[PDB]
């Protein structure tokens, strides 16, 4: 897929997501969120969303993504929203590896107004 | 799929989820967990179950999606469970969009006792 | 597929994942982060990943799962890093159902330098 930036990595293809890169160092404070940009901007598939989750690396720091659902039509940046739930203040470092994209296949269903039995 | 209630939306083609409205006001002070309601019940189709994640909007005010699997099987209402980890009290407005309902194929594997290698 | 280990249960068909229980009691302060060992190892399917994700009887207790993706080609233990995001000290016993591994489809998709339009 076409993308443009360098906050991405290629992945092997038995690996599920693709590493993103944090474009500046960012401080968090116990209790803090803030969205960190990756400078990367993207054409998913068609077909397809991606899913922004945590590496166990920062995750075992304490450090949780919310949201993270990528819809195929954004063309924006790509920023992750990360928040510091632990009691330890935490610095992460630039173009340090703070999530992964995940492609996985869209499903769309009409809604019908029925009685659920 | 049949539904029944108006606490979810249809969404367009391109875009991997639903969005799911709050039932009723609810405020959260740092650190509480509450199941926010959101009157809809649903038929999932065979083969699939349901994703619950958080929505960007809310994420970025500190406001987590916790548990989230909903099985092909479930017949009852549907329910979020949100905790505030932020450090300032929210108050969730009725009908505010709350997180995304994402539909996503099954794979059943049969466990085979043997040796890891 | 093949596992080592009974820290993980056979699920129904229908089910989108598979329970997956503490190897021993575990104690969390609120802000904690600990790895839970579940004892079981295992061998994915080619052309799947694996997603651990929260039970909602844990959920709604305030605790959360953190990072959570499982390539293909791990052998490791599977560990669930867990964190206590509530205001109460919560004890995880021994051979609790503390999360579930859901098995879904990879993608893999050459990155294409070029530019978003
Ligand atoms: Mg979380």
């Amino acid at each position: 897929m076409i993308i443009e930036g360098d906050g991405i990595l290629d992945k092997r293809s038995e690996d599920a997501g693709y590493d993103l890169l944090a474009a500046k160092e960012i401080h968090l404070l116990p209790g803090e969120v803030k969205v960190i940009p990756t400078g990367v901007k993207l054409m998913l598939p068609k077909g397809y969303w991606g899913l922004i989750i945590g590496k166990s690396s920062i995750g075992s720091k304490g450090l949780d993504v919310l949201g993270g659902v990528i819809d195929e039509g954004y063309r924006g940046e790509i920023g992750v929203i990360m928040i510091n739930v632990s009691r330890k203040s935490i610095t992460l470092m630039e173009r340090q590896k703070i999530a992964q994209l995940i492609i996985l296949p869209c499903k769309h269903e009409v809604l019908e107004q029925g009685k659920v039995v």
